Formats: C-alpha cells, structure tokens, sequence
DNA sequence: CTGTTGGCAAGCCAGGATCTGAACAATACCGTCATCGAGCACTGCACAGA
C-alpha cells in the first residue's frame, strides 16, 4: 500500500546512501530528503505521484495553514487521520481494485516490464542502443512510478491504447522546494483554489471503471479520478521473491 | 710582357561618338512508431503401416 509501506526512494538532502521510506516518515519529520533514482524522468514521475497523493489527503483550508504545514511537519496522529479514508485505493496487489489497474485483462501473451520503461523500448533502434534486461524485475516503488509515468507523461503503447488527459507527452511543471517534503506540499492546491480549479465521478478508473466506446464530458470527471486517471487496461502479474530491482 | 680617359643623353601637344544585352519547360519516391488477433506459411515429429 502506497500510503502505508515503504516505497519512496530517497537519500538525505546532502547525504549519501539510498534508503526506502514510507509516506508517514516523509510527512512527519524535519528530515531533509530528496528523491533518488537512476532516471530523472522517474524521479519526476514519483514526485507527481506524491503530489497527487498529497492533493487528495491534505488540502490546506487556507493560505495561512498552507504556509504553516510547510514550516511544520504534521504529527503522526494527524497523518493517520488524513490517510485513513484513502488506504483502500492504494493497493498494488488487491482483489477488486488494484492501483491503476484492471482485473480480468484478456491477453494471449505477457507484456515485458520494459514497455513501462519509457524509452528503453518504443523504437526499432532501442534494442541496439540500450542495455538489455532493465525490466526483468521491478520493485514495488518503481512499478507504481512507472505506471504513473505511462498514464501521464509517456505516449500510449501503440494502436488501441489511449494517452493521458493532458494528451500525449505533456510538460509537467512543479514548484521547487528545499526538500522533498516541502516540494510536495508546495504543489498541493488549497481547498479554496481546489474548488475554483474544479467547479462528477470522483472515483478512480480502477474502482469505477471506464465504459468502452463511451463519450465523456471533461466536466464530468472528479479531481481524484482525473489526477489518477488510467487510460489503459493494465493488470500486473504475480510478483517474485527477494532480489535486486533491475 | 703590356688594353685609356672626359663630356654629353630634348622639348611641345593630342586619346571619339552611336546603339544594342532573350525566351521556354522541368526539381521525385521509399523505409528506418507501436498495438492486437486472426488467417495462413516453414518445419521438423516421430511414427504405423505401407
């Protein structure tokens, strides 16, 4: 679960070794973190995920509170309160509503993980210029990040596959902070602006599925359904045991 | 064996005009994204029974 267990790849703001923390450790400490992945595009995909998460779990009621939470980390009790009604929507492996997935996908073959690795494959020259086996075994964090990247920044897999709400390959622009905690909070719209931004079906595509060949008025989409939009029918396979993430 | 020297080298004036210098037609195409499943091929597989 993205709200509970460790999955966030960080290292100290000016420190060294990578450690995998959880959302609570990020929101409830004056520790300075910065995202750390081998790819800048995945670091951005991760931040986008974090921001979209913090957008639904803790919009400030006003600018006064907005400035307060930035300078002051929440307490673990406040955090648990806020994440409580959302735990149900952030499960990777889940019975009826897997995170950004769709149970019951009819496919003759199993798609390799490289197809979510945005650029490792996609062109006829990729197999010649890129290193093989980058997607043989992806950890939980990278998998979610990759899924979120495909739905937002990357183009569709091919014919019959749709792209995100902003279209194919949009430019994402976030306000930069001093550390990871501040940056995430800095990009969360306060409740008033949130209402002015979105004046609907406010349930995800993996809980309230999209109907085939249906026409959807853009105004009929809730902000959480849109932020976590999944234009593609994707279903993860059963994972494997302990080892290095490729 | 022995072969020279001085003194001197110009000035005037004059070089053109006419009129003319192009047009047409034509400049390419292919491949270097991907997806899915189906319909239809090499291609070995032993055999059973010939």
């Amino acid at each position: 679960n993205l709200l509970i267990d460790n999955w966030i790849p960080v290292r100290p703001r000016n420190g060294g070794k990578v450690q995998i923390i959880n959302l609570q450790s990020l929101y409830c400490s004056r520790d300075q973190w910065r995202l750390s992945l081998p790819r800048d595009d995945m670091e951005l995909a991760a931040l986008a995920l974090l921001v979209c998460i913090g957008q639904i779990i803790a919009p400030a009621k006003d600018d006064v509170e907005f400035r307060h939470r930035i300078m002051n980390p929440l307490t673990e009790d406040e955090f648990q309160q806020l994440i409580a009604p959302w735990i149900d929507m952030f499960y990777l492996n889940h019975a009826e509503h897997p995170f950004m997935q769709t149970k019951g996908v009819k496919a003759n073959d199993v798609t390799p993980m490289e197809k979510l690795l945005a650029g490792v494959s996609g062109a006829t020259n990729c197999a010649f210029v890129n290193q093989p086996g980058q997607g043989e075994a992806l950890c939980g964090g990278c998998t979610a990040i990759a899924l979120f990247n495909q739905a937002n920044q990357a183009p569709g897999f091919g014919g019959g596959f749709k792209s995100g709400l902003r279209g194919g390959t949009p430019v994402t622009t976030f306000v930069r902070g001093i550390d990871l905690r501040s940056t995430v909070l800095l990009n969360v719209l306060t409740l008033p602006r949130l209402q002015k931004q979105f004046p609907t079906e406010n349930q995800p595509t993996w809980i309230k599925p999209i109907k085939s060949n249906e026409s959807i008025p853009a105004s009929s989409i809730g902000f959480v359904r849109g932020l976590f939009w999944q234009p593609a029918h994707i279903e993860l396979c059963d994972p494997i045991g302990i080892g290095k993430c490729s």
